[PDB]
């Protein structure tokens, strides 16, 4: 197993996975936050205060009461001074110049700031195809939900195997998925996982043993008194737990 | 068992009180057209939904490919939807659980749930995405569609998908009023069953409401890139309604 570092280095990785694992690196963190609240103040302040610790922030601009474009224009400013991706979790599903123009256009311009978003694969490689002729041009990148772990997931073996191909597929544009572990053999490619507590499974289970990347966390951080404390307990454990699995 | 009406359907002692007001306006109507009003500027929006409105059952939005949206703007669709009487369908595809989808549809700038009757959910993360939507759907008096049949190249509805589908519609059919499908997925005419990817010239109205047994076709480019829009809207109406007329005995 190659480090972040190396794997950043790897001749097919894509620029913006390229970009997120050198980060990691640097910073010593394969957390991603996950801002889940309802206020531009509250998103911005979590995102400077824990912007050390987290290799991504983790966005629903659709439940920003207050979003406007000038909101967007202060988290890049922070991601850029601490050095964290952010990934707008749209979980986009739809088809065609719909979904081109759900991902460029609108009220959030939603490409226009954020480097990673993800998809659903079930309507089959037209979802990533039409995000793809918006995205490609902007250089993002694109995750693919293989896996689910949520009570009656319909995620069956056919459905995860059907992701990666599809992953794989469309390499210059998608960099890898939301899963429960690893999914795929190739390491230019991102296992990031929700669902993560240290009290559901552990940074340790999910970075140790089953091989994902990057824990997603968002109660765990945000509902505690001290989110910078929880935030740097979370991200000793993920950042352990993956240089215990290299060797 | 025996074909009903659109009228006798919106009379069934286990229909959900969205799909019996949708359903009356059809029979008043005589349309199952929804408009797939695929724009993205609000006047266009509400010029398509005055001018087309009383040969539409439903009007189905994408309110985030809007350039210019306002709380304003979907007001005053309200107005037009109650003038014409149709209903409105945020085709936003939910696919998050729990608080999150919960905000989703209630919250952020869009507030889908204070104008939108409808709105469709994918169900692959399991129940958790209806069950979050129904705690607001719920007392907001809504309903919800639920994505059991895709036709889309590589789709992965397969077989167990789609009964799951069902399945999911009936153990919330408090808040489920039906399905978005290519074909009839289920025997109980509660549902409501609406086919995209329809075009005169895709399956035809005759295929898809005929043969097929859905009950509501939606049509976008079909209606939208004519030149004669209010003609074409016309054009498949009249396709669509006799292919009703046309299967009921």
């Amino acid at each position: 197993e190659l480090s972040f570092g190396a794997r950043a280095e790897l001749p097919r990785i894509h620029p913006v996975a390229s970009k997120l694992l050198r980060l990691m690196q640097k910073k010593e963190t394969n957390l991603c936050l996950s801002a889940d609240v309802s206020l531009a103040r509250e998103l911005l302040q979590l995102a400077d205060a824990l912007g050390p610790s987290i290799c991504m922030l983790k966005t629903h601009v659709d439940i920003l009461n207050d979003f406007t474009l000038d909101v967007m224009k202060e988290l890049i400013t922070l991601a850029k001074c601490h050095e964290f991706l952010i990934f707008e979790d749209r979980k986009f599903a739809d088809i065609g110049n719909t979904v081109k123009k759900q991902y460029e256009g609108g009220i959030f311009k939603i490409a226009s700031w954020a480097d990673l978003v993800n998809a659903h694969v079930v309507p089959g490689s037209g979802v990533v195809k039409g995000l793809q002729e918006v995205g490609l041009p902007l250089h993002r990148g694109c995750l693919l939900i293989a896996e689910m772990s949520s009570t009656g997931s319909l995620a069956t073996g056919d459905y995860t195997r059907a992701a990666v191909r599809m992953a794989e597929e469309h390499s210059e544009f998608v960099v890898g998925f939301i899963s429960g572990s690893r999914v795929s053999m190739k390491p230019e490619f991102l296992h990031l996982t929700p669902g993560v507590q240290l009290e559901y499974n552990s940074p340790q289970e999910v970075i140790g043993k089953r091989g994902s990347d990057i824990i997603i966390v968002g109660r765990g951080i945000i509902s505690a008194a001290d989110r910078l404390e929880a935030a740097e307990m979370y991200r000793k454990a993920a950042w352990e737990a993956y240089l215990s699995r290299l060797g």
